[PDB]
């Protein structure tokens, strides 16, 4: 299981999607968290090759707090688009300027 192990983190793949609709859920609420719109529509540049839709959308995903509100995520953030499908699991921090990676 947990396909999605980065920063040394076997993270399920499964429990990936719950936290994918947790950012999702937001987004298409309208709402927001934190203060900050967390939630918000990813256009991809550096090179990856999902293959679910054009306008991603990022949201921090964990395995053990919750839902993204009071703390800090960064690093680990699996993209969607508008239903809670999966782009990929992308690194906010191994790539400089914390750019998105497949975790690899």
């Amino acid at each position: 299981a947990c396909d999605y192990t980065c920063g040394s983190n076997c993270y399920s793949s499964s429990d990936v999607s719950t936290a994918q609709a947790a950012g999702y859920q937001l987004h298409e609420d309208g709402e927001t968290v934190g203060s900050n719109s967390y939630p918000h529509k990813y256009n991809n540049y550096e090179g990856f090759d999902f293959s679910v839709s054009s306008p991603y959308y990022e949201w921090p995903i964990l395995s053990s707090g919750d839902v993204y509100s009071g703390g800090s995520p960064g690093a680990d953030r699996v993209v969607f688009n508008e239903n809670n499908q999966l782009a990929g699991v992308i690194t906010h921090t191994g790539a400089s300027g914390n750019n998105f990676v497949e975790c690899t």
